[PDB]
RNA sequence: GUGAACGGUGGAGCAACACCUGAAGGAAGGCUUGAUGAGCGUGUUCCCCGCAUACGCGGGG
């Protein structure tokens, strides 16, 4: 990976580095990102709502979102 | 398939016009380039100082 973010074609978001740390289960919420709307109530926050959203994939194929429980950047 | 992918902040524009740094102000008042140094006396063994180490050298009044 070189850049991050979008406009990538005019040099916006050149990553410096990373680094990528194991953490303890219960530290890390990975559930903050777009859930379906059947989703566990555990997984669910108070940041998640409901929207037109797409889960997976292409996140900018229209044709693809669905009723999802997203939190907001 | 990084809600991505694609996308020129561009084109034009006088800092410039006018405007006297200088009007007035004493380098003055005293002062031998001639002085100084360049010529006129003593008539024979006597005190101190060093090197030596006394055979004598050096100096000094």
């Amino acid at each position: 990976c070189r850049q991050i973010g979008g406009k990538r074609g005019v040099g916006f978001g050149q990553v410096a580095g990373f680094k990528v740390e194991p953490v303890a289960e219960t530290d890390c919420p990975w559930s903050w990102r777009a859930l379906p709307a059947d989703a566990d109530p555990r997984l669910v926050t108070s940041e998640h709502a409901r929207c037109i959203a797409a889960i997976r994939g292409p996140y900018w194929d229209r044709t693809l979102h669905v009723e999802a429980l997203a939190p907001t950047p």
